[PDB]
């Protein structure tokens, strides 16, 4: 008697950490759980062809800004009924609670699984030996802008490189999340990627709170805080990049905590001076409010299962107290259920306390059917933006330009 459920690549053994993640319900049930990891490069399109054609697995991973399209297409089973006996809505932070449905739709279509969120790494010598005191740069903007000037002028150097740290690491335009780098900073300034008006929903990345929050961000690059070389490469290679000394401020998730503490030998960076200088702090408080992205996974339930009450018993188990903490350690993740956080492999350590108090600020995309396209018509004019930025040719009246484009490409495909 076998269930199958496909993932994606989510913790450094992805099989072997999921089959022992499940071991303990297999043998309370007396099956076998038959495990597919699908590389993210094909785990989408492989999703859709399971949904047209109605041959895949029992239950399936979906990134969380995935629910709405999958939940569309009419192939999801409803688990209300998992969610009430997790607990229900108030079991998790409402940006999580979002991404259980279909934008506006009646029933629940997926189950949280775990979070993804940012926070601003730090190195503690770094902002010491440039006078910054870390609770003013995570204060407000313009404390973090001040405190990156104190970064540029100070002769601080890494003990390894011997060379200068840049004050600011981010991608720009060159990397799958150039939208969630951009997010925090619309919402902070009050401004949001999509609007509802006229009981439809429209671009508002050309609104002028949104203009404001993506100016300010952007403009970083222009005044010298981010390296030229940061607006060419990936999330991932930025994260080598602060491993290795050349970063004195970045945003990542809180994997990067495990990571500190494996040796470079077997793919962490605990010989680095960065490893033991190692401070967090959620994004800073904007003038209109404070906001941490949140992303991460679900797990939804193909209505073709021939197994649904075992599959929704699985769904209870991976989404329930054990299995929050267990997958979350190995994932590097914050549990999706609330209660896990109270953990003492949470508590136990400042860096995970600091990424629980960024999760309060919690915000996710509506879960919009069409959002992949809003995201990439979007993340098409953000990177024209980076292009002007990398040139020190963004001007506000030039993002303004691009974001108009940008939200009437948007529209149309929404329309
Ligand atoms: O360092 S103590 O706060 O875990
Ligand atoms: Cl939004």
């Amino acid at each position: 008697k076998t269930l199958e459920v496909w993932i994606m690549p989510n913790s450094p053994q992805p099989a072997e950490d999921f089959k022992a993640l499940v071991a303990p319900f297999e043998k309370a049930h007396g099956v076998e759980v038959k495990v597919t990891v699908l590389d993210w490069g094909v785990a989408w399109t492989k999703i859709t062809t399971a949904a047209t054609s109605g041959v895949g697995p029992d239950l399936t991973q979906l990134g969380t800004t995935w629910v709405g399209a999958i939940s569309a297409m009419g192939v999801l089973e409803p688990v209300d009924d998992v969610l009430e006996a997790l607990g229900g809505e108030k079991a998790y932070l409402p940006a999580v609670w979002r991404t259980t449905r279909l934008e506006g739709a009646r029933q629940a279509t997926a189950v949280p699984w775990f979070s993804a969120l940012r926070a601003f790494y730090y190195r503690t010598d770094a902002l010491k030996a440039a006078g910054v005191n870390p609770a003013e740069m995570f204060a407000s903007w313009q404390g973090f802008e001040a405190g990156l000037a104190r970064l540029k002028a100070s002769s601080f150097r890494d003990p390894e490189t011997k060379a200068p740290l840049a004050p600011l690491c981010t991608p720009g335009k060159n990397s799958w999340d150039v939208l969630h780098n951009a997010a925090p900073w619309i919402w902070g300034a009050g401004g949001e990627i999509v609007r509802q008006a006229g009981g439809r929903w429209q671009s508002a990345l050309n609104s002028p709170e949104s203009l404001e929050g993506l100016y300010f961000f952007l403009s970083l690059a222009q005044k010298g805080y981010v390296p030229a070389e940061s607006l060419e490469k990936n999330t991932a290679q930025i994260e080598a990049d602060f491993q290795a000394g050349k970063c004195a401020v970045f945003a990542s998730g809180p994997w990067m905590i495990q990571r500190a503490q494996v040796p470079e030998a077997k793919g962490g960076f605990a010989e680095r001076t960065a490893a033991k200088n190692l401070g967090v702090a959620p994004y800073p408080a904007g003038p209109k409010g404070r906001y941490t992205f949140f992303g991460g996974s679900n797990l939804a339930l193909f209505n073709f299962s021939k197994n649904k009450p075992l599959a929704k018993e699985l769904l209870k188990y991976l989404g329930g107290p054990e299995a929050q903490v267990r997958y979350a350690q190995m994932t590097g993740m914050l549990p999706a259920l609330r209660s896990a956080w109270s953990d003492p492999s949470f508590q136990q350590n400042p860096l995970l306390r600091t990424f629980i108090q960024a999760a309060q600020f919690g915000r996710t995309y509506p879960s919009l059917a069409g959002w992949g396209g809003v995201e990439n018509l979007a993340v098409q004019h953000l990177g024209m933006a980076w292009d002007l930025v990398a040139q020190g040719r963004l001007t506000r009246e030039a993002l303004k330009d691009l974001m108009d484009k940008a939200s009437a490409a948007i529209n149309q495909a929404l329309r």
